């Protein structure tokens, strides 16, 4: 049993315990749930689980957690994500996403939007390639100071960084629109 709504191919219900996120329709994970998932407290069940840290590459240049992917363009990620879907070694087992930027209120949420309406359009309903996917709740700035040794480098580099005014201008440059 869980109190909670299915997954989106409404085939069965949602692995993690979520919290209380800023967008009340979408489902957050606190950090410590992120450490379970890196640990493998979820290995029976969980085949694969992708971190999309959506932040800019110097962002995550300048430290992301382990295993994450950088994937800030919403062109990379459909490349990456919906080109070749990546699918879970055993029927039994789940493949689940998670997104986050650095405080995981803006450009986070707005990838998982996006990932799940391109999923959408591409299937028949009510099939997904990703029908669960979180947002870590409080994003890269709240999980570094918990679990430094689960990030690389050991290091926190803010969007807003005093020498990277520069790149966040040429980056932004560079997406589908302001
Ligand atoms: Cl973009």
């Amino acid at each position: 049993s869980d109190h909670r709504e299915l997954i989106g191919d409404y085939s069965k219900a949602f692995l993690l315990q979520t919290v209380d996120g800023k967008h009340q329709d979408l489902k957050y994970i606190s950090p410590e749930t992120m450490v379970a998932l890196l640990t493998g407290k979820f290995s029976n069940i969980v085949d694969k689980f992708v971190i999309v840290d959506c932040r800019y590459p110097y962002e995550y240049e300048g430290g992301h957690i382990k295993t994450a992917v950088n994937l800030p363009l919403e062109r990379d990620a459909e490349s990456f994500l919906l080109k070749s879907p990546i699918a879970p070694c055993s029927l039994d087992k789940r493949v689940i996403l998670i997104f986050h930027c650095e405080f995981s209120s803006e450009r986070g949420p707005r990838m998982c939007r996006f990932i799940r309406e391109r999923d959408r359009a591409v299937n028949d309903y009510p099939s997904l390639y990703y029908p669960e996917m979180y947002i870590l709740k409080g994003g890269y700035k709240e999980f570094f100071p918990q679990h430094p040794n689960f990030c690389e480098p050991q290091d926190y580099r803010p969007m807003n960084h005093e020498a990277f005014k520069d790149e966040l201008k040429t980056f932004r440059l560079k997406t589908r629109s302001w």
